[PDB]
């Protein structure tokens, strides 16, 4: 598990054993971002509902958002994401299976929202906590067009009464 902000959003890959979720939680984890798919999920808990209750058991508000190995969220996925990182800042966790890609993507999307980075900054600062965060040509061009419609993003994060 790594820290992109000390304390407030990171990452990681798939726990294979509760201690290693406790492990987590006396790092300062309080919120988990669940990235994987199901049947990523499976390998390592059997079954996804069992590894969410697990979650929630153990004192961290899961919130699951399948995204394709290799892949990027669809942009209601993204918003969703968003709005949940946003709503509280310490302590949040985001994990797929290896901890790289999908992941990284995330991190590097938040940092671009949240500190107005450009693209290649946000990416750089995760490959530096975390070598070879963001893998895929697809996922780089996410990050660009995250940057590109930050100003949308946040319009449309923030949509209230």
């Amino acid at each position: 598990m790594y820290w992109v902000r000390r304390k407030t959003i990171g990452g990681s890959g798939l726990p294979y054993t509760e201690n290693e979720i406790l492990e987590w939680r006396k790092e300062g984890v309080k919120r988990v971002l669940v990235l994987p798919e199901d049947w990523e999920i499976e390998e390592s808990w059997g079954d996804k509902d069992y590894y969410l209750s697990i979650l929630k058991k153990n004192g961290l508000q899961p919130l699951h958002i399948p995204i394709p190995d290799g892949g990027v969220p669809s942009d209601s996925q993204f918003l969703t994401i968003m709005k949940w990182l946003l709503s509280e800042k310490e302590g949040n966790l985001v994990h797929c299976v290896g901890g790289i890609g999908r992941t990284g993507t995330i991190l590097a999307s938040y940092l671009i929202l949240t500190e107005g980075l450009e693209v290649e900054s946000a990416i750089d600062e995760v490959r530096l906590v975390r070598p070879g965060a963001v893998q895929t040509y697809e996922q780089e061009m996410f990050l660009l067009r995250v940057e590109g419609m930050r100003k949308s993003w946040l319009k449309n994060i923030y949509s209230n009464s």
